[PDB]
């Protein structure tokens, strides 16, 4: 049951700058690689679910991931105020990577994307640095498994 | 106590605002917005920042928020706010200008809200865009003057 990854669409999958904070560690930059797709349930092709993977390369594979069923999708939408659709909803997250991707020193507002690592949980956002303050634009928590 | 007699008005004009209350419609009003800074009345070498926010319509619609430099702090830690007190003002200023400037075909489209909840207030600047909604300033005002 669960997730296909089998059948599974890939809608992004490159590596992307991100500023990452733990507690007992120093502050780094680092190119994570990130990962979109889209699917179905194996036991239930109707299910539809989209898929995150966060994760530093190496010979582990060891990912961060998140899963949102068209369901959850429902509450996250609403917690975020996000307007899209759940079709819609990962080109919306692209975007705002690509940003952060393009993002050079001097930007303003500049694009930032932001990973902070407590306990088993890592919580993603994706902000904005402008001469005034910084704000997020997305906000995702991610876990391992 | 805000000192008005010595206080310099940075800010003293019309703002397109959404008003929101739970038992009626929304309203879509010019609110008048005075920012001043200035001192205490009972310490002259204590800055505050205060924004009232009134109606010409109803002399008694009244709402204000006081900001001295050590409540500051607390904000500027809470939103991640990247300036100092000196700057504060400004910043509201060009958030202000947005939401006055703002055309409905805009995107991302810059509104100003107040959410009116018994003897508290919200004030917030938001942006509207292809996304979702997301606040860029969020303040908490109280009734009268």
């Amino acid at each position: 049951t669960g997730f296909d990854l089998s059948t599974a669409t890939t809608l992004f999958w490159r590596p992307v700058p991100v500023h990452v904070k733990q507690q007992d560690r120093e502050d780094v930059l680092e190119e994570l690689t990130f990962r979109i797709l889209t699917g179905v349930a194996k036991q239930n092709h109707n299910l539809r679910i989209l898929r995150i993977h966060i994760s530093s390369d190496s010979d582990l594979f060891f990912l961060h991931t998140l899963e949102v069923s068209e369901e959850d999708f429902q509450s996250l939408k609403n917690d975020q105020g996000i307007l899209v659709d759940f079709a819609s909803f990962p080109g919306k997250i692209i975007s705002l990577l690509e940003k952060c991707i393009l993002a050079q020193p001097g930007d303003s507002p500049r694009f930032q994307a932001v990973l902070t690592i407590r306990g088993g949980e890592s919580v993603f956002k994706i902000v904005e640095i402008n001469d005034f303050k910084q704000l997020p634009h997305i906000t995702l928590a991610f876990r391992p498994g």
